[PDB]
């Protein structure tokens, strides 16, 4: 296939709080705001468009997952395990304080939108 | 030292199988793969949608980039009774080019082109 | 990596003959003219921008990935049109296709003499 | 029944090794592969550039789509490295990026390149 996912809208309680937190943690530039969206651009020709929503939001095992460097993981995990960010090895948030080693890589789930970083 | 990528996202829909089959069918993608509670669709830019059964409101949507030729083909099929709108808020029942529509679960989608010089 | 090839400019003796011929054979819509270029858009988020300037030294070539069904169609049109074709990038094996590497391939000329390839 | 894709194109340059290593380094790609007379660079959208020795004429170029963060990184090193650049494909606006965003410059072999963004 050639079709690409170009952008996807993510509903969260506070779009500005979500986007800046993720850009900071992921080491990305300041998010750009356009209309009702806070835009987080990723490297693979895709952006996440955060939008304010009062309702549900995210339920496990739902999540958004970011593929990163293992050098990036050790830094991001350090800040997670520095700034007191609750985290889990699993998408169901049943294993707090652990990382997984799924594909011989490393991975961790965190944050109220559900996130995942993986190598 | 790679730059950060969005690798996959889980999308909650009333019917993950209806959603996945319609999306793979319409976009020309291979048959969805079943993995745990998810129906998984792979896109070309190293990112996956994982549909999961649950219970979208506009202007939420997921948007797929295609060539103009694929846009004309897919929209030709959308020869079809699929409701469609030019805008993410579904107030204009097309607008590069783009068009918005719903899948059988009510999940909001968009197809769009980005031609040279766009 | 995530970096994509978004467009590339291809030098040909006649940009509109090359673009029109290639769009027709490949089953694509009529090429669009943009600035100094005749544009051939392909499906994988990349376009070929033909420009007047040959443009090619063998084994130089531009290669298109296509369906098995479309390969049979296009190659039939290649023989139906009397278009010269070769199994190899060096144009040393005229009149045949190859079946290398789990697929099929054939090399041919556009009207500018530019070296082309279709492959499955 | 896939739609037609551009799978690879071979690029004539003065030095295939200089061009390919330069391009992979700057774009953050893996080490180029050597295959016959070619140095092969794979891009993410299912297309490869195959560099070949030939011992660029504006406005021809190959254009690379990257994120805004990757653009600022690559251009900063272009700025720190004195590589010389232009805002335009005809190279009439030197020392400037354009505004997505774009910047044009050459590689060691003189191959014409471009990095570009297309943000939401
Ligand atoms: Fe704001
Ligand atoms: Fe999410
Ligand atoms: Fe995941
Ligand atoms: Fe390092
Ligand atoms: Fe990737
Ligand atoms: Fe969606
Ligand atoms: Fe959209
Ligand atoms: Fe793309
Ligand atoms: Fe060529
Ligand atoms: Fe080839
Ligand atoms: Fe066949
Ligand atoms: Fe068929
Ligand atoms: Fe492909
Ligand atoms: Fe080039
Ligand atoms: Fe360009």
């Amino acid at each position: 296939m050639a079709v690409e996912l170009n952008h996807t809208i993510v509903l969260v309680k506070d779009k500005d709080a979500s986007a800046t937190f993720m850009a900071d943690l992921l080491g990305l530039p300041k998010p750009k705001e356009m209309g009702p969206f806070a835009v987080l651009q990723l490297a693979n020709d895709v952006s996440i468009l955060f939008m304010d929503f009062r309702g549900e939001g995210d339920i496990v095992p739902g999540h958004c997952a970011f593929l990163i460097s293992d050098e990036e993981f050790d830094q991001i995990f350090g800040r997670i395990r520095e700034g007191g960010i609750e985290h889990w090895a699993d998408q169901y948030h049943r294993e707090p304080g652990r990382i997984n080693d799924r594909d011989g890589g490393r991975g961790v789930f965190f944050e109220g939108h559900n996130m995942e970083i993986m190598t």
